[PDB]
RNA sequence: UGACUGGGGCCUGUAGAGCACUGAUAGGGCUAGGGGGCCCACCAGCCUACCAAACCCUGUCAAACUCCGAAGGGUCCCAGG
């Protein structure tokens, strides 16, 4: 799977519980933090959900 | 095993729409009664740009109407986590 690279770039302060929890699923705690993740449809499913807080690249 | 997410299988009567049921409805057709002119009381008879059921056509309304009906949500299984 051509790996996904994600960066948290907006504060989740003010968004719903579940959205903050998807970030948690991903392992994104801090702002500007980047994580490299395999491209399974469950990984994608969550990143879909927090699309508006994250920029996404391919590796 | 968690929150959250992917793939499946059930359950549901809202948004929206509709008039088959319950009721409401504007106009026209068709047509019981009743009013009233022609008229005879021996009771019949003909007409009326009157009020008007039931029924049909056109046009619509409804938390306590529904022939119909999403997005979603609920739950169970397999996974990621």
């Amino acid at each position: 799977m051509p790996r996904l690279k994600v960066k948290l770039v907006k504060s989740p302060i003010g968004y719903p519980k579940d959205q903050k929890a998807a970030l948690k699923a991903l392992g994104l705690r801090r702002l500007q933090q980047e994580r490299v993740l395999e491209d399974t449809p469950a990984i994608r499913g969550n990143v879909e959900k927090v699309a508006h807080l994250v920029r996404v690249e391919v590796v």
